[PDB]
């Protein structure tokens, strides 16, 4: 569907691994419908909130992950940063353009932990003059592969640490204690053809080590950014990351296991959990018998290079930028913290605070969780790891960033590091460093993409170009009324 479409947000009981539970779904499916368009399109995505189950929230808001939203900050999605939520029985039109981006993206609820309850799907923007197009034969709905964590317990009823119950690949998977006749996803190929696999993590938490028995890949895209082709045989993919990986169907006609091994919950592949099937045309309709061969060329982020020269902003030394924030990532008193502050949402969305006249840095709410950035400047952030519950994949809205230092990398790369929008911060001893330029007025979230951690405070808002935000982001009438509608709701109807 798309670029112009209604998207109904509904409650439905579903059982993707055989266990039935209530859910919040775009288009009544898990994952939601694939949204598509072409580079340069105007997306007009009319989100119709038909939710009735208070246990997963009747309100909603959708984030279109990876899009810059230049001049449409109001459409970015995060509840109480960029909008008040959409209220049940109402619609809201996300109306934005994608002039300068093409690649593999996704969308998800950005209200509390609601995307874990099912509101997530893939979003692909095709490039009619894609520089990589001659490297593959097939690129369509059938080559999108979503990796999802699935919980038997509703997000708002979770007790203690959330642990995914089942891995779902294209919405299908087996649970370790579930029916073994539960359907496995099948990726269909024909011998001799080449496939652009668009691998999308729609995870609320775990990372996945992705592989296909007896096959390898050339990575050609990273979080929307074209890369030099990189030959790999396994891909660790963190929450919200995307890769395009070209697969050549060059093995004998048969069935081959597709493997997505999570870092938490039940790991491995006993009984066909954490698995899907690559089936060549002409093979029996049956489960694979193939063996996981050792990974001789796993993806390492420092090996990724942009296809086109993307010069690193600033100078080639630590702190060689206009603005440095060495962010202190911590945990105390039951909450995650950035520079000592746990994010909790304000009653007035940050964008509305600014648009209504609050332009002094000290007055923006929540106090301690908003950092103003001046417009037209080079920025360096460090995200030194060690804090519990990792590895934490950090995400910056409104921007891509250069990963000048990856997890596990000591010496920064100021020449040709990859540019992306979700980065693994790693563990103790890592000091992930990212750079970008402030070219996009408005408030933009920076947070851990483990949704449980965002809920527990692991976020900060960058109010970029506060005094340019009003001129840059004219708002539509329906956005202007969201807070009035939402604040009028009874507490049981939120
Ligand atoms: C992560 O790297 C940054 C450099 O990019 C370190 O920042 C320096 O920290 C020291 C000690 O606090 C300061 O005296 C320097 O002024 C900082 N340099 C810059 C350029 O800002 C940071 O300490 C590193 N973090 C960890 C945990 O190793
Ligand atoms: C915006 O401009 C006003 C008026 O000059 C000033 O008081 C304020 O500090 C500016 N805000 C930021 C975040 O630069
Ligand atoms: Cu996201
Ligand atoms: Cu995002
Ligand atoms: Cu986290
Ligand atoms: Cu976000």
């Amino acid at each position: 569907v798309g670029p112009v479409t209604d998207i109904h947000i509904v409650n439905k009981d579903i059982a993707p691994d055989g266990f039935s539970r209530p859910s919040v779904l775009a288009g009544g499916t898990f994952p939601g419908p694939l949204i598509t368009g072409q580079k340069g399109d105007n997306f007009k995505l009319n989100v119709v909130d038909d939710l009735t189950d208070a246990s997963m929230l009747k309100s909603t808001s959708i984030h279109w992950h990876g899009f810059f939203q230049k001049g449409t900050n109001w459409a970015d999605g995060p509840a109480f940063v960029n909008q008040c939520p959409i209220s049940t029985g109402n619609s809201f039109l996300y109306n934005f353009q994608v002039p300068d981006q093409a690649g593999t993206y996704w969308y998800h609820s950005h209200l509390s932990t609601q995307y874990c309850d099912g509101l997530r799907g893939a979003f692909v923007v095709y490039d009619p003059t894609d520089p990589h197009k001659a490297l593959y034969d097939v690129d369509d709905e059938s080559t999108v592969i979503t990796l999802a964590d699935w919980y038997h317990t509703l997000a708002r009823q979770i007790v203690g640490v959330a642990i995914a119950d089942t891995t779902l690949i294209n919405g299908l998977g087996r649970n370790t204690n579930g029916p073994a006749d539960a359907a496995l996803a099948v990726i269909n190929v024909e011998a001799g053809k080449r496939y652009r696999l668009r691998l999308v993590s729609i995870s609320c938490d775990p990372n996945y080590v992705f592989s296909i028995d007896n096959h390898d890949f050339n990575i050609i895209e990273v979080d929307g950014v074209n890369s030099k082709p990189l030959n790999v045989d396994s891909i660790q993919i963190f929450a919200g990351q995307r890769y395009s990986a070209v697969l050549n169907a060059n093995q004998p006609v048969g069935n081959y296991w597709v493997r997505a091994n999570p870092n938490l919950g039940t790991t491995g592949f006993t009984g066909g959990i954490n698995s899907a099937i690559l089936r060549y045309k002409g093979a029996p309709v049956a489960e694979p018998t193939t063996t996981q061969t050792t990974s001789t060329k796993p993806l390492q982020e420092p090996n990724l290079r942009p296809l086109v020269s993307m010069p690193v902003p600033g100078s080639a030394t630590p702190g060689g930028v206009d603005v440095v924030h060495n962010l202190i990532l911590g945990f105390s008193a039951g909450k995650f913290t950035i520079n000592g502050a746990a994010f909790t949402p304000p009653s007035v969305p940050v964008l509305l605070q600014i648009l209504s006249g609050t332009t002094n840095a000290q007055d923006l709410l929540p106090s301690g969780s908003v950092i103003t950035l001046p417009i037209g400047k080079t920025i360096e952030l460090t995200l030194a790891a060690g804090v519990l519950g990792g590895p934490h994949p950090f995400h910056l809205h409104g921007h891509n960033f250069h990963v000048v230092r990856s997890a596990g990398q000591t010496t920064p790369n100021y020449v040709d590091p990859i540019v992306r929008d979700v980065v693994n911060t790693g563990g103790t001893g890592d000091n992930v460093t990212i750079r970008f330029t402030t070219d996009n007025p408005g408030p933009w979230f920076l947070h851990c993409h483990i949704d449980w951690h965002l809920e527990a405070g692991f976020a900060v808002v960058f109010a970029e170009g506060v005094n340019q935000t009003n001129a840059a982001n004219p708002t539509p009438a329906d956005w202007n009324n969201l807070c009035n509608i939402y604040n009028a709701l009874a507490d049981g109807d939120k």
